[PDB]
């Protein structure tokens, strides 16, 4: 049943906890991804999180009693939270972290010099051809951890360990790319038990370091899938996603790690081709896609609108603020509420029983329709014609919520929004706005 994760990007715990609660666990996230929650560089910017001082639960999110206040809510209504892991680096420079600790020339509240590798810059040309470099010199000047350190790998555990007593389920691991693979076995070994841990690889091809080296440590980012399905959306045709997954290219599905854009991408960081909450309807039908289509465990993106400035921190008004949702505007954008997104979470999280493609069709070009067995089916059309054809499905015969628009009551009499009949025969005769899309699964079908 779960099976979609989100991103809640600068979220603090106060909100992420009333999220979990008044909309996430209703509609059955699976998980939160929340942003590094450890002491971190003072200042405003986003990417101060990303610059550690200590493993003190005390961040721009909040304190650690507030922390912990968010994972028991979010885990009372059945939403895990993942932590984002910094197990490659410590901040650059000198100045103070958001607990108060001092830091300067690799000198920490629980590192000292030696501790890091010997300090060198990592140039763009490394990524082509100097793997070495890639993952012992210093990624944009932050202190690159010996990682290869007893030390350094006991310290990293204990902070996971500490994460994992207090209920967290998940870790992203930041820049693993510049971390050897061997050193993150090494690290998983520390690692109690078999928390979620995903590791962020950005292998597009054609690099000294392969996500493949990773499949073995836990879970790997495929940033060819976000890369992919946003040239075909806005250039190809969605004729052509039939085959989407492995044939394309990718890891295996059960390896990988999927989302329509992440924070860095979605401003240029870490692909012109991406597709982000600016591009309206066409993320909608593009995350419908990625949520219908059995491949990978996707993410949701969950932004704000930083006004042009790609290193602004979050809107300074919290998303709960006295009674007013701030979502949807310019400041939080809420795309996990966005109605065909988490509509596509319903959708995935009632056909996960089945996980294959049927009936797959289109009109070789930017209309398409498929199905996940009896479980569900779906249609994009993603042209400025109506889509009318008449597709086949295995669903029963009867009447669905188009689960992207509404949903089911209590009693199970009647849908919100549009609902969608299945023939006597199994098809549907399609009747699709432009730019619109339906989904139906077994579990939102209107019941005698
Ligand atoms: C941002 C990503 O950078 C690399 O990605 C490279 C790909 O690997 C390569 O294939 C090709 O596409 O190029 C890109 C390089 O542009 C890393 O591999 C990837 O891991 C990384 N993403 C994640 C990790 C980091 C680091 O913690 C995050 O970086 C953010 O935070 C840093 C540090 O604050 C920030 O840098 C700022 O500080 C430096 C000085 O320290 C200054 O130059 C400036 O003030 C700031 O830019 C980065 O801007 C920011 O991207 C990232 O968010 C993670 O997802
Ligand atoms: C929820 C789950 O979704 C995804 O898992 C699906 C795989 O991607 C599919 O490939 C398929 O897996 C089958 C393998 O293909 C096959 O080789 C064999 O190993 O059997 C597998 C199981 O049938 O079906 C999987 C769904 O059953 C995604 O890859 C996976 O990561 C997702 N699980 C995550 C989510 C939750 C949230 O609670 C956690 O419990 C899991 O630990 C996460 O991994
Ligand atoms: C928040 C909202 O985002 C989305 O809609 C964006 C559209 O995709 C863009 O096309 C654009 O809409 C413009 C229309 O195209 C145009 O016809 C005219 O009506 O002006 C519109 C606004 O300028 O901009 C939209 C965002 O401003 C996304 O598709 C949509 O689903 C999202 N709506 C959610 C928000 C509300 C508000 O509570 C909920 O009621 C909906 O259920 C959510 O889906
Ligand atoms: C606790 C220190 O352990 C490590 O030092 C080892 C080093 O690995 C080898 O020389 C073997 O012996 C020394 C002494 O144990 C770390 O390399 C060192 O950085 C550690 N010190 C840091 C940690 C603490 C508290 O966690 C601080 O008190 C200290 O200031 C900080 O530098
Ligand atoms: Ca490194
Ligand atoms: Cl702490
Ligand atoms: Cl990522």
């Amino acid at each position: 049943h779960p099976t979609t994760f989100v991103h809640l990007f600068e979220w603090n715990w106060q909100d992420v906890a009333q999220e979990c609660e008044q909309y996430l666990g209703p509609k059955g996230y699976a998980a939160v991804q929340v942003s590094p929650p450890n002491e971190h560089i003072t200042g405003s910017q986003w990417w101060t999180r990303y610059q550690p001082v200590s493993y003190e639960l005390q961040s721009r999110g909040g304190n650690r009693a507030q922390f912990i206040d968010m994972v028991n809510r979010c885990s009372a209504v059945g939403v895990d939270i993942y932590v984002d892991t910094l197990i490659n680096h410590m901040a650059a420079g000198s100045g103070t972290g958001t607990a108060g600790n001092s830091f300067g020339n690799k000198s920490f509240p629980i590192y000292s010099p030696q501790d890091f590798h010997e300090s060198c810059t990592i140039n763009n040309s490394d990524y082509g051809n100097d793997r070495y470099r890639v993952q012992n010199c210093e990624l944009v000047g932050l202190a690159d951890l010996d990682t290869a350190s007893n030390y350094v790998q006991n310290t990293i555990a204990a902070y996971i360990n500490d994460l994992q007593a207090i209920g967290v389920k998940g870790f992203r691991f930041d820049a693993s790319k510049h971390v050897a693979a061997s050193d993150i076995q090494s690290l998983m070994a520390k690692v109690n038990g078999s928390p979620v841990v995903f590791q962020e690889v950005i292998d597009l091809g054609g690099e000294a370091i392969k996500s493949s080296e990773y499949l073995s440590t836990g879970l790997v980012t495929e940033f060819k899938y976000g890369a992919k399905l946003g040239t075909v959306f806005r250039n190809g045709s969605l004729a052509w996603l039939s085959n989407f997954g492995e044939g394309w290219g990718f890891m295996p599905s059960s390896s990988a790690v999927v989302f329509v854009d992440n924070h860095d991408n979605q401003r240029g960081h870490g692909g012109s081709s991406i597709l982000t909450f600016e591009d309206g309807r066409l993320y909608d039908l593009a995350n419908v896609f990625m949520l219908a289509y059995p491949y990978g465990y996707p993410r949701v993106m969950s932004s704000y609108d930083f006004h042009g400035n790609d290193w602004a921190g979050g809107p300074n008004v919290p998303v709960h603020n006295n009674g007013n949702l701030e979502c949807f505007a310019s400041n939080w954008k809420c795309e996990h509420r966005w109605s065909y997104i988490a509509g596509g979470v319903d959708f995935r999280n009632n056909t996960a029983d089945n996980w294959a493609v049927t009936n797959w069709w289109d009109n070789t070009n930017n209309q398409i329709s498929f199905g996940r067995g009896s479980s569900g089916h779906m249609a994009i059309n993603k042209e400025d014609s109506t889509l009318t054809a008449t597709v086949q499905t295995d669903m029963a015969s009867g009447q669905y919520c188009n689960v992207l628009k509404g949903e089911l009551s209590a009693d199970a009499k009647s849908c919100s929004g549009e609902v969608i009949t299945v023939n006597s025969d199994g098809t549907i005769n399609l009747n699709i706005g432009a730019w619109d899309a339906m989904a139906i699964h077994k579990n939102a079908k209107l019941g005698a």
